[PDB]
């Protein structure tokens, strides 16, 4: 589990949203595994605006942060799940690590801010969902 809190919005993994999620949506796309919805509160984060292929993500199932190198985004084929039939999954950004099911939603950051969340894995490695070419998000 986890979220991105930027300004009034909430920024989830789709297949994590909750009924409070879907009843306040901004924006989904099911291809990106990407849920936004509004909040009354202001958010705690700030998203990155730019191209770094290095960062540090958050494990849940290892209570650790990783440093990671990681491919830009892009569509890459991912197997069915519980949650999806088997589909290219757009905007997407593989790395080298450890992941578990409920990993997804941890933050991946670089210097200049949040990349992207935990969205898929396994066999030592870790896909994060982008979030930086959504500029609407900063205002
Ligand atoms: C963290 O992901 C994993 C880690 C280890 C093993 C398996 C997974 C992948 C996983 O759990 N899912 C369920 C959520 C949907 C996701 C998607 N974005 O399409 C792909 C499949
Ligand atoms: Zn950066």
């Amino acid at each position: 589990s986890g979220a991105i809190y930027v300004g009034n919005y909430r920024v989830v993994n789709r297949h994590l949203a909750t009924h409070n999620d879907w009843a306040n949506l901004v924006w989904e796309d099911s291809s990106r595994d990407l849920l936004v919805s509004s909040t009354t509160a202001q958010g705690c984060d700030t998203i990155a605006r730019c191209d770094c292929q290095t960062g540090v993500y958050y494990c849940s199932s290892r209570r650790k942060h990783y440093p990671v190198s990681f491919s830009k985004p892009s569509l890459i084929f991912v197997e069915a799940s519980e949650y999806y039939p088997a589909r290219y999954q757009s905007h997407l950004m593989l790395a080298v690590g450890h992941s578990e099911p409920g990993d997804c939603g941890g933050i991946l950051r670089c210097q200049h801010g949040v990349v992207g969340i935990v969205s898929t894995g396994g066999n030592g490695l870790v896909g994060f969902a982008d979030v930086r070419d959504l500029l609407w998000l900063d205002e």
